[PDB]
């Protein structure tokens, strides 16, 4: 394994054991897991474990919603490992059918992976402000559009020539922002909307995004070499800077450290940011909950899970999830 500077406390929901025990019931009822071998491959992903560390403040049905999001997100992502992920028109055809759930009811003929997302989104929005739902829906659309962009890069044989071009694409496909959004829903709070848009909070969220994708590109480095993948930060640094493999990995460790140090600086600015936006007492507490239960958790929880998950330790078996 490889070590990273993550000076944040590890946390896990106290209801994790029940959530992990019951995690299969929902994707089974939605037709997303259709065999016992698929169920065991799901269990080996550790997706309830991941959700319990993203959402340690959540228990019960709130934590279950977090588990189902992790379950759905990785099932969805596995539909693009084969030829579909090499074809933007076929990628967009699936993402369009899923994203349609944001706009209204799905037709009964929608593929199972789309009905599963619609069930998550319905539970995500109920009880939040309408403006929160609209903003979170926009985050989902950025995520789905990102899959189309990635399929374009593969189809036209245009690999990313620089770290900046990769991040501009990978910051959306990494799915961190929809994960952070659910921490708010799972915690039954909303960070003040004018502070979510602030330059300081945007920089904190960008660090959370960047750290997650750097962690993921290292944890999945072996798999993606064995498939000749070129849009991986390790590979892209070797092309952009002409460096070896051991240098690019050390560069990514230092970047994680530098961004975590900057993240701490930005946290110390939040009291003055609240003053600038004239937050009252309640809004200040909501901002503090966002900092500790949403942004900090998505950084730290990802670090613990990328080391233990079975995804980083039968192709086409999930194809029927994307068939109308
Ligand atoms: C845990 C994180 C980062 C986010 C929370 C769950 C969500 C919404 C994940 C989005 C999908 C994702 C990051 C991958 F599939 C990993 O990237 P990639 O497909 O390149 O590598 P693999 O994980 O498939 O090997
Ligand atoms: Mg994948
Ligand atoms: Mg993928
Ligand atoms: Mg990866």
């Amino acid at each position: 394994d490889v070590d990273f500077h993550i000076p944040l406390p590890g946390r896990q929901s106290p209801d994790h054991a029940r959530a992990e025990a019951e995690q299969l019931a929902w994707p089974r009822s939605l037709g997303l897991i259709r065999s016992d071998a698929a169920a065991e491959r799901h269990l080996r992903g550790g997706y309830a474990d991941l959700a319990s560390r993203f959402y340690p403040h959540a228990t019960g049905a709130d934590l279950d919603l977090g588990v189902d999001l992790m379950s759905w997100a990785f099932l969805f992502d596995d539909l693009f490992d084969g030829p579909r992920g090499e074809n933007p028109e076929d990628t967009k055809q699936l993402t369009d059918q899923v994203a349609a759930a944001l706009d209204g009811p799905l037709p009964d003929t929608a593929p199972p992976i789309a009905h599963g997302f619609a069930d998550i989104w319905r539970r995500t929005c109920e009880g939040m402000t309408p403006a929160w739902c609209a903003r979170s829906a926009r985050h989902w659309r950025n995520y789905f559009d990102g899959y189309v962009d990635e399929a374009e890069s593969r189809f036209w044989n245009a690999p990313c020539d620089s770290a900046a071009q990769y991040l501009a694409m990978r910051r959306h496909t990494i799915g961190v922002q929809p994960t952070v959004d659910l921490a708010e829903r799972a915690g039954r709070f909303e960070v003040p909307h004018r502070v979510f848009d602030s330059a300081v909070m945007s920089a904190m969220l960008q660090i959370a995004v960047d750290v997650n994708l750097l962690l993921n590109d290292i944890a999945s480095l072996e798999k993606e070499e064995a498939r000749g993948e070129q849009n991986n930060m390790v590979m892209i640094l070797r092309r952009e800077h002409g460096w070896s493999k051991s240098r690019s990995v050390s560069h990514m460790q230092n970047e994680v450290r530098a961004r975590l140090e900057q993240y701490l600086l930005l946290e110390s600015c939040l009291p003055k940011v609240g003053e600038i936006y004239q937050l009252d007492t309640a809004e200040r507490e909501a901002l503090e909950r966002y900092r500790t239960d949403a942004v900090r958790t998505v950084i730290r929880g990802s670090y613990d899970w990328h080391r233990s998950s079975g995804r980083y330790d039968a192709q086409g078996y999930l194809e029927e999830l994307g068939s109308s």
